[PDB]
């Protein structure tokens, strides 16, 4: 897209994994952002799950320039608005809807919207998008929907999020059609409450090492 | 909007389960809503699968004021208006699309519709709703799917139905995301039949028990 | 009924019990693989678009073929819808549906059997007055029981389930009441395209047919 200089491919491609990061207290963001990184993971997808969500962008934008910092469960244009003003470089979404989709190809950053099904993956090619989110990725029928999902879909490329871990996200990684996975359990909630960087700097290590095919 | 007097939180939180009814005889309407009734269950989904259904609700809504009558499987505006008319104080949809979103949110009765997937979740919120169907609740994979379509949403909430029985409602029950489910078994077909009024009675107050705790 | 249809799509799915999903890729093994799997027994060949050669197979087999029921597979808007409408295809097939799908093929000439995954979607559908879908992918959708559950509340709709469905399961879905017939590429193997092994065709779709009978 000529509106968007980074384009939704970069951003996948970046690494194997993306968390999912609910941030309960603004003071973790930063330094979790930079264990992240330490660990070699370095695309961050902050979701709008808390209050102060929009300000850990802002934060970890500011001062760990390394991460490209996103916003998750972004789900309307106002959302959409805010975090790109706040820095977001890109926006992800569990699910779409038009003018969610409008809003995206006409602002500046790309958005890597979730779909279920076939039908909403068309709707979202409509708008010209080749990028997806596969969400919740278990609860959608798996690999085995996206052999099938994915198949009179050459062309398109999937981040499944929900469900995955090490148990299972090479299985998503071999499919040619799967850019990278997402999941929540690289940044464990009372991780954080405890401080414990060491643990989330291990368990991003542990995945992109895991993740070699 | 404003537009309806009746909100449909107060439709899901009325009582912990909501019947599925199948009529076919409009002779039995009444007498089955009573019975219903009497076993403490008293919002009252007929469903639209039947001839005598709308006339079902219309004789319910004048004859049993104890129940809350309203319609299921409110495919379109033109059924919408019919069950209106008739005096349905709410519909429930299987699914959603915008005609119905969009002629429910500017009538006078709530609208709860089922959604299977995100996408079609972020749809119902872009006309203003917070409650919805989870349908069907098994084969759109149950309270793991349940669970992780709800995550990212923590304000909104669910009745689940589609294969949901005294088995596996409690498992609904527990989850934080549902206010009650629906279910088809507290009817059934040839208690209706044989005029087994009683049973519907005990079914009606074992279903409402055993959701306790 | 659809005013602007001459072919109902009702009449595609009760042509027979199963739709082979083709995939060609050398345009010159069209017209033999549709003269194969005609001499079968099976007629109706949804002729997907996912290869360079797809449209011009279509145009090729409703000239060479006319006995066939050709369509195509795999379109995805109406620019799609279009182009294989001009190329002779007798209906269309897409693997799910949006709105402007919906409204060109209402508005032209040639049943569309549209995809879909959820009840929502066969609502949008069904706006559009359509009451023949396809349920793809079928088994990672859910399977038989998915489809019974969705099809429940919708008496009247039927059903095309492809994608997962081979020897081993169709009957199962075939049993439905909501299901007219089944779609499944294993009639026309893509090594046996590319050998032209064409008797081989005939077998497997003569097989398909027999077998489908409860």
């Amino acid at each position: 897209m000529k509106n968007w200089k980074t384009s939704a491919e970069s951003i996948l491609t970046t690494g194997p994994v993306v968390p999912v990061i609910v941030v309960k207290k603004l003071e973790h963001a930063v330094p979790m952002a930079k264990a992240l990184v330490a660990g070699g993971v370095r695309v961050l997808n902050v979701t709008l799950r808390t209050e102060c969500a929009v300000d850990a962008i802002r934060a970890i934008a500011k001062e760990v320039p390394e991460a490209i910092v996103g916003a998750g469960t972004v789900l309307n244009p106002q959302q959409l608005a805010e975090v790109t003003e706040a820095g977001a470089q890109f926006a992800i979404s569990p699910g779409l809807t038009e003018p969610l989709l409008k809003a995206a190809t006409e602002g500046t950053i790309p958005l890597i919207p979730g779909i279920s099904t076939v039908s909403e993956l068309m709707l979202g090619m409509d708008y010209g998008l080749k990028e997806f989110k596969f969400f919740p990725a278990e609860a959608n029928g798996g690999v085995k929907a996206l052999q099938a999902i994915a198949g009179p879909f050459s062309q398109v490329r999937f981040c499944p999020t929900g469900g995955i871990s090490p148990a299972n996200y090479r299985d998503y990684l071999a499919l040619k059609s799967v850019l990278c996975i997402g999941g929540s359990w690289l940044v464990p909630a009372d991780a954080l409450e405890a401080g414990d960087y060491d643990r989330i700097t291990k368990l991003a290590r542990e995945a992109v090492e895991g993740a070699k095919l």
